[PDB]
């Protein structure tokens, strides 16, 4: 086989991106100011962690295990727990005590033959008691919310319909659906997407079996009250390349942004229409909700060449890292409508930005607050002489939160400082009478300084002012998604608005 | 109450003291250079880490919390385990989730009656399937050397006769005894020392009860196949001042440092003599033997003034920090002498020096090989230019190990380097037919530069040389004692040589 080297190599896993792999508990973790007394709940969140070095030199980010922090929130005090989801590739490898899974979603490099090739690293979500431990190449992993004890791959009491399960599940606020897609839906290559939806009681409702007319990569989706939108990012997969050890995605300059559009309830594949917007890079989904004139406002991060510029087109041809801005597009859809091709969209602000968050109180309908990472080179906000030799590579980069008052137009600019970068905010409702977008947002901090991570506590009031810091005395790998979970939500979603 | 802090402040928490206070796994730990294969047990060492902020300011590290690390060897891999022993203290103060016990060794400033008040943060011993986690106020807490779940504080089924258990008990590589002391065996400021020993079956051998001229720290003793060795540290215990809420231990100028000598088996308390070696402070014992006239050669660290500066006389005085060094003393006693004062020891080398290990296949009997800690002042040797400011205060020392060969009288010595310091060290015998002092020593280091503790593994062959570097991506506080359990000893201690 390979050699297993027995320590990390590569800018991939260097400085703030050095595997830390812990496994276990700190509670009562240090805090400079005040946490608010009525916060209760847990913020659950995955970074990707290599438990091994990998045998493929300079592995990506994205393919390393998934390991699921938890902080859990009571009267004013905090505790961390923090376990690694048990993947077959996690387990197996465990076993071995060296790297066995190959590149980035192609089996054909693996050492072993793997049923199961997640990491489970994208998303961590809460469904019915359970946490799902997402990758949207694999059905999700299940764990226990209290002690993150994994109790296996989750099939929905054998309902699951697909081999793959999205990363980007919606949650209809009114209605307590699970909405989950997954795109090559039936192995390597295929252009099936399955569109299927769980009821509150854990019942499937929806399944339909459209056709892609690429096999490209769907990361996201949008839900509104009618209807389920279907954004393809312009990577494309061929199988014969990957059986010769290539890619699985590889850029394709020649086609548009596609956007399926199919009704969400009672539909057949053949009704699902792939409109075209302007070629570009399909970011993740804030929200899309139908207006007073039924037609789609699907308001989602769009750049305008190949975010994932280590993945360029057939020729090499790409973009170098730092060059290509997402900005927060707003694109109008009529399922009614003849007409394929999209105009441009609108942009909501100027800001190069990723990872929308709203009041999951309005998911699927009409809302007015937005919070989003944003990246300003702007000179000074970052100490890039400082930062970037401690940094590593491989992760997207944030220097500061922004909220959107989508209604008034206002924005606040959280800037935690010149020698630190942030992840995904969470957004708490103050209590459940909260208006929406009023209450808390929680950031975990990356300080370049101390090399430690921080979680920032902010109030929507004034988000540019720290309530609290919560000094952790290790680093947590920049991560990708999290959520909240509150204490007082029974079944772990918000209320209604 | 007295507030409680909701962070770490002071020097004694500041830099590479700032407490981590993880518990859990981190297993494959990344390796530079390779961990022979042969080499399969346990490395257990304890740690002084609070679990939460002290209510009395600049609480003194060795008043920490203990929490035990675990690295468990087999075919050149290593895991970590880590766990905090649940003493009273611990559990009553993660249930208030704030600090209740107040100074060292004065339950007068306790914000609550703790019936035992051990941190049990001074060394961890193999007893016959058990780890014990000692503190010298109090009886031992037994925990799983597997697992680190703490069992209790123990009483070896009821037979303990004294409140207090050394954490210096020596353990006979012939008889498989286990031989124990306490001082202030029947209460704060008694003068009671308690003299007992187990059989390998667990049954209890001696107990005998005798009494101190002064009641004065006696922190570690040496045994030998005909007598047991209290030399008594001129620190003096005054109860009527701790309920006052002063110090537990004050600093005597006036008396001698006792080495008291009692008949190993079958003796009463009168039969003690208490010999006066000059003034000064008795550190840890080597080992102590009979040479062919019967004369007990003790080899111990020996200074001439107060080490626990922080603990002065009546009046204040006593040395500034980094002033006292200790050397590596031989006392000669004849317990048929009726000359109670001694002659000033011989030194065995020149080094300021501490932490004396030899291969305990000889202990109790003569040694021609110590390991021990060094701290060389010799410009270069240590860039306190850049570690002080990064190190904060509260724990020794220590800028690299030496091998003494006895009989030769050659002098190894290992430098980690000039930005790295190191912990107490273990020996390993090669198998069970090397000769003395012949296989592995590891030690624990602080990387100044990283702050990143590290694992060295030298060979004996060679100590100058690090066969393996294995990389911590977490800080382990300065700790204390730690003990090599190897998998081919069935009772966790070593084969007669
Ligand atoms: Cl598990
Ligand atoms: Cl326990
Ligand atoms: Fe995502
Ligand atoms: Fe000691």
């Amino acid at each position: 086989l390979p050699p297993a080297p027995r320590y990390f190599q590569g800018e991939n896993t260097a400085g703030f991106m050095r595997p830390v792999r812990f496994e276990g508990d700190i509670t009562n973790l240090e805090v400079v100011g005040e946490i608010p007394k009525s916060i209760e709940g847990t913020f659950y969140r995955v970074m990707p962690e290599p438990h091994l070095p990998s045998f493929i030199p300079n592995d990506p980010w994205f393919n390393g295990d998934g390991n699921i922090s938890g902080f859990y929130f009571k009267d004013g005090h905090v505790d961390l727990k923090q376990r690694y989801v048990r993947t077959e590739k996690f387990v197996r490898e465990a076993e071995a005590r060296r790297s066995l899974l190959g590149k980035y979603r192609n089996r054909y490099t693996d050492l072993v033959e793997f049923k199961i090739r997640s990491t489970a690293n994208t998303n961590i979500v809460y469904w019915r008691g359970q946490l799902l431990a997402l990758k949207e190449d694999s059905p999700p992993y299940a764990m226990d919310p209290e002690t993150l004890e994994t109790f296996g791959v989750y099939d929905f009491d054998g309902q699951l319909p697909s081999l793959t399960f999205t990363a980007h599940p919606k949650f209809d606020p009114v209605t307590r659906e699970m909405v989950c897609f997954g795109y090559e839906a039936k192995g390597d290559g295929t252009r099936d997407i399955c569109y299927y939806s769980f009821g509150p009681d854990g019942k499937i409702a929806e399944t339909v079996w459209l056709v892609s007319p690429v096999c490209g990569m769907i990361h996201d989706f949008a839900v509104t009250e009618n209807f389920v939108i279907f954004p393809i990012i312009p990577l494309v997969c061929d199988v014969e390349r990957m059986k010769q050890g290539g890619d699985h995605w590889q850029w394709d300059y020649s086609i548009p942004m596609y956007i399926g559009v199919l009704p969400r309830r009672g539909a057949q594949g053949s009704d699902v229409k792939w409109f075209e917007a302007p070629h570009g890079f399909a970011g993740h989904v804030a929200n899309a909700f139908e207006d007073d004139k039924g037609h789609i406002q699907l308001q989602m991060a769009y750049a305008k060449d190949n975010v994932f510029f280590w993945w360029p087109d057939a020729n090499g041809k790409g973009p170098r890292p730092g060059e290509v801005e997402a900005h927060f597009a707003n694109f109008v859809l009529d399922y009614q409508s003849d007409k394929l091709p999209l105009a441009e969209p609108t942009y909501l602000v100027d800001d190069d930005m990723e990872f929308p968050r709203i009041d999951d109180r309005v998911a699927t309908r009409k809302h007015k607050h937005t919070f989003f990472c944003i990246f300003d080179r702007k000179p000074g906000v970052t100490d890039f002489e400082f930062v970037m030799p401690r940094a590593g590579g491989g992760a997207p980069m944030s220097n500061g939160l922004a909220h959107l008052n989508h209604e008034t137009g206002d924005i606040q600019r959280y800037l935690p400082g010149p020698r630190k970068l942030t992840g995904e905010c969470i957004f708490i409702p103050r209590n459940s009478e909260a208006a929406e977008g009023d209450g808390y947002v929680m950031v975990l901090l990356a300080n370049y300084e101390d090399m430690c991570s921080e979680l920032a506590v902010l109030d929507t009031k004034d988000l540019t002012n720290e309530v609290a810091l919560i000094k952790l005395p290790v680093r947590l790998r920049p991560g990708v998604h999290g959520n909240w979970v509150d204490k007082s939500d029974v079944d772990g979603h918000p209320a209604p608005l």
